[PDB]
């Protein structure tokens, strides 16, 4: 058996696949579902915030601009959003 | 209330701190433990295929040689981890 961790991270992987299309890539209407159904406490912190995170992620996130969600660029959204979490933890404000 | 998907990377914070003693960052030999406990089949299947992962693993993550890993080195880190399960569940072998 794996552990906790282990588990935690083949989440993310089947996640991921749970969207992606043939390429293993994921493409814009897919990935805002995937947002709207696996963070929307997230996401209804930066709407309260007054920032609408869905507007401008797919731009941001595709930095190789091939129209498609990789993994890596996958991983790196992941990235932010631990990452607010984090701030979070030591005091700061959601979406910040 | 939270998705899997949002509990999952608030864990990941949660094993984070556990490493930092009471400061903000991990150290080498704590991070070893971290990985250890955390990530012992992704490091037996290092080991099998040959490969000491822990060996160079702290001096390789601390970008800025501050000999500490804070939250963001930390990331990268589970990054090549989550690489090399998605990869796993492509076919090809731990460890690569
Ligand atoms: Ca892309
Ligand atoms: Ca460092
Ligand atoms: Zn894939």
């Amino acid at each position: 058996s794996n552990t906790q961790a282990e588990r935690s991270i083949i989440g993310m992987i089947d996640m991921f696949h749970k969207y992606t299309r043939r390429d293993d890539k994921i493409d814009k209407p897919s990935l805002l579902t995937m947002m709207k159904e696996n963070f929307p406490n997230f996401l209804s912190a930066c709407d309260k915030k007054g920032t609408n995170y869905l507007a401008d992620v797919f731009e941001k996130k595709d930095k190789n601009e091939d129209k498609k969600i990789d993994f890596s660029e996958f991983l790196s959204l992941l990235g932010d959003i631990a990452t607010d979490y984090h701030k979070q933890s030591h005091g700061a404000a959601p979406c910040s």
